[PDB]
């Protein structure tokens, strides 16, 4: 059995190791019982080694680097000896930074020469040579695959060619625009890793565990018009996901759930917190412990797109994405931020407008998130949402009562109440009545009968861009999309 002495697929030069406190994680393949030797160095100094042997039957090799301040450029070598043989790895221009993983389906994978503004954005590298980036190819695999099987932009410096090389091939919108807002706070390196694909459910992006947590049913045929990409369970996460977790890494953003709309829908609000405990429990495992256990994990909550009026799966998609409590983090997903995009619409897309092409301000927003939960900043990141109601039933009014300040724009539809008369509930709108800072008064007096519940843009399509009707006076986020029922 001859075993090439090799790296594990996300090593290379330019790229990005996890900082401390965190070691980071370096292994690959060679012979067995042969002795491998790590060494960092700066140019010719050793600033430390680490020594390990080949495991008989994997064939594979890993060892635990000490704890690095941030910065670099550093070479890692590997060396493997086996007898009087002596064969060396050696990579180059390693930085120690942040690592984040950026998945999901097509709006993560739109890339950055698809996006407005797209010439000028494309030409600002020079400031973030720093922030290195890698796509993982689209491969889908029927088992967990131990390494990468193809990479279709290893690890590099920035360029206008490399961040804008193909529609929907790399690099990812929202992952480089992530970054490089991380980088600006952090001015310390940022290793972004893209491995999304179109199209795709979050089933394919599931581990086994996470699947028979939620009790999600076999699959039976899956594609249909809002399922394009590979569907069949796990078969994402066994190629594109699994190999690398290992890899000491920081967090996750994530887009996803399109694709969810008519894919057990209603599971997903146990899929999605199920995946992100997955994922975490795994990486945590996988990588000798050195990822949190509770590493951070970010989301975009879905956008809209130009749908058939009786469609509201997107709605429920939305909701379903926080666990259906309306904010992230919760108490079923700890460590998690959103951003909102239900407002980032875009009616003339060239990709469609499921594919909206302001991704700076779905970066922006889910930078501020990071900035709160992965980096602990006292930063605002969630939009105003009620955090009671006052029922007035003799007065016809519905008092909502914020978190934070609003500002409002008067729109008698974005609201809506259930209203329940002779043992049967239909939705109204709900004008509004009164404003005060963080107070805003409905009238329910259209409805005469009981009223079960009320609800805030539920609708896929529920604002023309950037003109919902409530935002904070000054973070610039939306109120988001909610449902509350009444005592
Ligand atoms: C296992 O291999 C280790 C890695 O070496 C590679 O793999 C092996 C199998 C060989 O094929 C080898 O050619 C590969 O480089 C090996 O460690 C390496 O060993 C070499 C050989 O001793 C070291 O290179 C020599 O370094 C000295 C010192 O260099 C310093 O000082 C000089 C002089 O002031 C400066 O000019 C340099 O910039 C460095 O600061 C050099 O003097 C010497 O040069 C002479 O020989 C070479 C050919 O070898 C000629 O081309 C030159 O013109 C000179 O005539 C060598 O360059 C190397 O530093 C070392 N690397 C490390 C990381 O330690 C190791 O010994 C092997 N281990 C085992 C267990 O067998
Ligand atoms: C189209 O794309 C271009 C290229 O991305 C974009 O221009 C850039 O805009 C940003 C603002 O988003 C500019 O940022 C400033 O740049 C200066 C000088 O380099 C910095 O000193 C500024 O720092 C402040 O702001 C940061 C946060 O943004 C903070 O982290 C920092 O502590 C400071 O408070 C700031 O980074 C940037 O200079 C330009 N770059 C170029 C090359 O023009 C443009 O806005 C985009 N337009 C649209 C309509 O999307
Ligand atoms: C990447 O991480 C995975 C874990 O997610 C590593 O697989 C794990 O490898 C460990 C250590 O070799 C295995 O533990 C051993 O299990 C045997 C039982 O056969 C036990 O007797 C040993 O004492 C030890 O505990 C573990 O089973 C295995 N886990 C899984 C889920 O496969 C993997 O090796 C890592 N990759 C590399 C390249 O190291
Ligand atoms: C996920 O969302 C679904 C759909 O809203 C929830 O299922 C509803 O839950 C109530 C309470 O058990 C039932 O009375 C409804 O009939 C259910 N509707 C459907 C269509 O199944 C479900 O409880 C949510 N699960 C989690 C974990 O939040
Ligand atoms: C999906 O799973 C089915 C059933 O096991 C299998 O026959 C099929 O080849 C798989 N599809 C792809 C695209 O691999």
């Amino acid at each position: 059995k001859l075993v090439g002495f090799r790296f594990a697929s996300y090593i290379n030069n330019y790229m990005v190791l996890q900082k401390e406190p965190a070691g980071a994680v370096i292994w690959g393949y060679g012979t067995s019982e042969a002795t491998v030797t790590v060494t960092l160095y700066r140019d010719q100094e050793t600033i430390m080694e680490k020594v390990t042997s080949v495991k008989a039957h994997s064939n594979s090799w890993m060892v635990v680097l000490d704890p690095m301040k941030p910065g670099g450029p550093y070479e890692v070598m590997a060396q493997q000896t086996f007898g009087k043989t002596n064969f060396t790895l050696r990579v180059h221009d390693v930085l120690f930074g942040d690592v984040w993983l950026c998945s999901g389906q097509s709006n993560m994978q739109m890339t950055v020469s698809q996006i407005f503004n797209a010439t000028r954005e494309l030409a600002n590298t020079a400031a973030y040579q720093s922030v290195r980036i890698f796509s993982v190819s689209l491969i889908q695999a029927e088992q967990e695959l131990e390494d990468l099987a193809k990479v279709d932009l290893q690890w590099a410096k920035p360029t206008t060619e490399n961040l804008g090389h193909g529609i929907f091939q790399y690099m990812s919108a929202v992952c480089w625009l992530f970054g490089r807002n991380l980088y600006d706070t952090l001015q310390y390196p940022i290793g972004l890793i893209s491995s999304s694909w179109g199209g795709t459910p979050i089933e394919a992006w599931s581990s086994e565990r996470s699947l028979k947590a939620c009790g999600v049913p076999t699959q039976g045929f899956t594609q249909s018009n809002s399922v394009t990409g590979p569907s069949n369970h796990s078969v994402l996460w066994n190629a594109m996901i699994h190999p690398l977790h290992n890899m000491t890494l920081k967090g996750v953003i994530w887009y996803q759930g399109e694709s969810n709309m008519n894919f057990n829908r209603d599971l997903y609000n146990c899929t999605f917190p199920a995946l992100i405990e997955d994922w975490r429990q795994t990486f945590h495992h996988g990588s000798q412990g050195q990822t949190e256990r509770f590493f951070p994990f970010g989301f975009v909550q879905l956008s809209s797109y130009l749908s058939a009026p009786s469609d509201d799966t997107f709605p429920q998609i939305r909701w379903h994405q926080t666990a259906d409590f309306g904010y992230v983090p919760n108490l079923r997903m700890p460590n998690t931020f959103m951003a909102v995009a239900m407002d980032l619409c875009d009616r003339k897309s060239p990709f469609g407008s499921i594919h909206p092409r302001d991704k700076q301000t779905v970066a922006y927003r889910l930078h501020l998130g990071a900035r709160a939960v992965a980096y602990g900043e006292k930063v605002i990141f969630q939009g105003p949402l009620p955090e009671k109601m006052e029922l007035l039933a003799d007065k016809g009014l519905l008092n909502l009562m914020y978190s934070q300040e609003i500002q409002v724009q008067r729109q008698d539809k974005i609201f809506e109440i259930s209203c329940c008369s002779d043992h049967q509930c239909k939705w109204l709108p709900a004008p509004m009545d009164a404003f005060s800072a963080q107070t805003l008064t409905l009238s329910t007096g259209s409805c005469h009968g009981t009223l079960a519940a009320v609800r805030y843009a539920w609708a896929t399509w529920p604002c023309e861009y950037k003109q919902c009707p409530i935002y904070h006076p000054s973070s610039t986020l939306p109120a988001p999309p909610f449902i509350a029922f009444m005592t």
